[PDB]
RNA sequence: GCUCGCGAUGCGGAGGGCUCUGAUAGCUACG
RNA sequence: CGUAGCUAUCAGAGCCCCCCGCAUCGCGAGC
């Protein structure tokens, strides 16, 4: 018992709080320990819990990890172990994603910073942790409805937290491009080189890492936290409520006039589409006409972290993958809990998704039953928005540099297929599901990007 | 030693009250602490002296959603009503064991083979259900106080709140109709913090009163089995109560065999029971008869106070029932469907089960009393 | 007879904080 | 042999705080 111990141990210590928060069940208070000449702290939503974690951390730090608690142990990537401590890196990047939230809700204050699922990405350049960046943060546990769904490239079919979070990575991504793009000064500050198999690649050692305040929906989150010691199925989010249920193994595709007359829109679960992404890249098809694929280095849960399933959700379950094109690859990132995880507050889901990239001044906020923010508007992650910067982008490439050849690009869908062996990994990446017995994955219509900017 | 409606009433009232008594050291015991006692009492004739004590339980409140069990080990709903069902199921399992030891043996049990196919019960035995109040939902919830003769009937029978589908709601208060098109429950939206949702009492005993009290696996060794009484210990109100047990779906129909449209008896005891003071228990005991002593759930856990599944857990019971199919002979099996050995699969086995429970979900739905809200499937998806 | 909105008085499983009592456990101090 | 105290857990009676459909009455409107 960590306090117990603490105090057994250097007996006289004396513990200090800074800053209470919240209400309800999503209250938490912060708890400080000085020991050593070392100032310690955890996190927890009533005191005892948050000194208890706060003597962990002057244990952890001094002698020694506590009850190696098994499942609750982190995978590895296989490149790049360079940012040091798994557990160092964790930590660092859920304070760093909460500590930018705060930021920007009036510290914890607005209306806007009650919500189920914080989500984030964080940026490192670094074998040295100090000089991480967050890049963008976002909220949302929810999709829009069947009758809400675009034509034009204007709503936002997915709102869950994660899914928010990597559309604002691909607006810094083009934000980078761009700004390598518009002046041979600023091409040193660029995250993207030249890259010698053609178009651009990262600099080398820039790695982004996930942050989602749970585990991701679906295959990663089958299990009980309390009986630690199993079927990777394809699962889509079930429309109205939180949570999914798993692929009809045989049952008809959707198309555009049928998600008005007998069913709902089936969105993909946002653990498959961090397996999706573990495949074929973060960056997407268009982005990968410009940029060599983009793996995330690693997946920090801020609870239900649980190293076997979280394994099989994100890169296990397809490890019968095969014949990938030529930089593709089964990503296998670093997967890790942090210490002072987050509790379970049980309640309704809040109806609204937050976002913000590095470069904005504030959030955005999005009905993700409607996919427009809140007064009817579409939003800077729309499939259009993406689009108007891809074009822009496009526009000040010289048709040599391009990593696939696409002239004269009219309609969104058509410069997709463009991207061919981005499209030929996702068809390696379906087939890996089908054979492994998980279901086949649910597209949307094609009707839905088939249109142009003008 | 004779009969009256009254006077079985109290005779099952007083019955468990005592059974609960000599396993509770005289009420001595920190476990003796209940706000909500149920239990099961066997009759056998008409001499009072022939009544049988079955199960007594305790417990007024379920499972906190993140200690759902996916292999089975949590007990999920810790209403005593329920404990006592389950306590039940455990004692139906026993007899059949003892039916099948050997031909001495056999006379002792309560089940004899049936003529239909398995087993049916021999004649004159019933079950009894003691409730110390009314069962949430429907039958407690427009009345959750003493009637006294000064107070009228219910004003407002007509009112569409009256009948309808309620779930307990975790963390909630009072008990909630199904949504006009409520979605379904998933195991990774409980999780996340999605509340989790549990039939009422009232709604559970209404099925009993269907499907009967034997669940599915049971029933494909035996005949449906159904309560011949409803005894409350207080807070009982007829047309509440009758509503809520079955007047409500008089509409159903199309039953399988055997399957009825039970409506036992109803009553309340001469000596209502009183308000238990003090802070409830999160606790929840139960005793079948045959044990030894009774069993200490944490019920917001589902498990005993050193994380050990209970005796009434559904792995439990799918050992129970899988050592009895061992047993019985194919050509006693009430069912001959061959189903995969995993809880969620073999209860499928039991067809007509299934098709009776199909019957009660439309009955509630055209009275439109809303629709039965399950558990996830993940919850049945394990084997032994 | 209901249904909906607003108001009013009440009724019926969670989280968090501050006290009072009992039990265990580990560590001090003093005679 | 004691008393005193300090933490860590449990167990139990109090005081707040804060959440999360139903009853009774009134007003408006509708079927
Ligand atoms: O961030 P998401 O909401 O998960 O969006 C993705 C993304 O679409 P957009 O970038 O156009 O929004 C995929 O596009 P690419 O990765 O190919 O660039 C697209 O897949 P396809 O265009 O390859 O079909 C997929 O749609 P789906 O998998 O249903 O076809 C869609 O996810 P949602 O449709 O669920 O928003
Ligand atoms: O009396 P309970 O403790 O509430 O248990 C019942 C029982 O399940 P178990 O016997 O496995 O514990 C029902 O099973 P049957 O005997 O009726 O077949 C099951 O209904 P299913 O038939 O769908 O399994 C129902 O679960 P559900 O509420 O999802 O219908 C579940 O109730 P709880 O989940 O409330 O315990
Ligand atoms: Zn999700
Ligand atoms: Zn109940």
């Amino acid at each position: 018992n960590p306090v117990m111990i603490l105090n057994e141990l250097r007996p006289g210590l004396k513990y200090d709080f800074l800053s209470e928060s919240g209400e309800s069940h999503a209250k938490s208070f912060v708890m400080s320990v000085v020991v050593d000449g070392q100032f310690f702290e955890g996190s927890g939503r009533n005191k005892k819990l948050a000194k208890a974690r706060a003597a962990q951390s002057a244990l952890a730090a001094i002698f020694n990890l506590h009850l190696d608690q098994t499942p609750s142990r982190q995978p590895i990537p296989s490149e790049g172990l360079q940012l040091h401590l798994p557990q160092v890196l964790a930590d660092a990047v859920s304070r760093l994603v909460l500590g930018k939230f705060g930021d920007l809700t009036d510290n914890f204050s607005s209306p806007h910073a009650r919500r189920k699922v914080l989500a984030g990405v964080v940026m490192t350049t670094g074998t040295d942790v100090k000089d991480a960046k967050v890049i963008s943060v976002s909220t949302g546990t929810k999709c829009i409805n069947g009758e809400y769904m675009s034509d034009r490239g204007l709503a936002l079919n997915d709102c869950h937290a994660e899914i928010i979070s990597r559309r604002s990575l691909l607006r810094f991504l083009y934000t980078q491009l761009e700004l390598y793009l518009n002046n041979k000064d600023d091409q040193k500050r660029s995250i993207f080189q030249k890259s010698e198999r053609g178009g651009f690649r990262l600099k080398e050692n820039v790695q982004f890492h996930l942050y989602i305040s749970t585990s991701p929906c679906g295959d990663a989150r089958i299990f009980s936290p309390h009986e630690p010691i199993a079927r990777g199925q394809l699962r889509t989010k079930i429309e109205s409520g939180q949570g999914t249920i798993p692929v009809r193994s045989n049952a008809s595709i959707q198309t555009w006039d049928g998600v008005l007359q007998g069913e709902r829109l089936l969105t993909m679960s946002c653990s498959d589409k961090i397996a999706r992404w573990n495949v074929v890249g973060i960056q997407g098809s268009l982005l990968s006409i410009f940029v060599e694929p983009i793996y995330f280095s690693s997946i920090i849960l801020g609870s239900l972290y649980h190293g076997d399933h979280l394994s099989r959700a994100m890169y296990q379950r397809i490890s019968n993958i095969e014949d990938l094109p030529p930089l593709y690859t089964l990503n296998k990132p670093l997967l890790s809990g942090i210490s002072n995880a987050e509790a379970r507050q049980p309640g309704k889901a809040p109806n609204f998704s937050v976002n913000w990239t590095v470069g904005d001044s504030a959030i955005e906020v999005i009905n993700a039953t409607t996919g427009k923010d809140e007064l009817g508007r579409a939003s800077r992650l729309c499939k259009h928005a993406l689009y108007c910067r891809w074009m822009r982008v496009h526009g000040k490439v010289p048709s040599h540099l391009l990593r696939s050849k696409i002239t004269k690009p009219n309609v969104y869908h058509e410069s997709k297929l463009a991207a061919k062996e981005y499209q030929a990994a996702k068809a390696r990446l379906f087939t890996a599901f089908i054979k492994a017995g998980l279901g086949a994955w649910v597209e949307k219509p094609t009707e839905q990007d088939q249109f142009s900017l003008t």
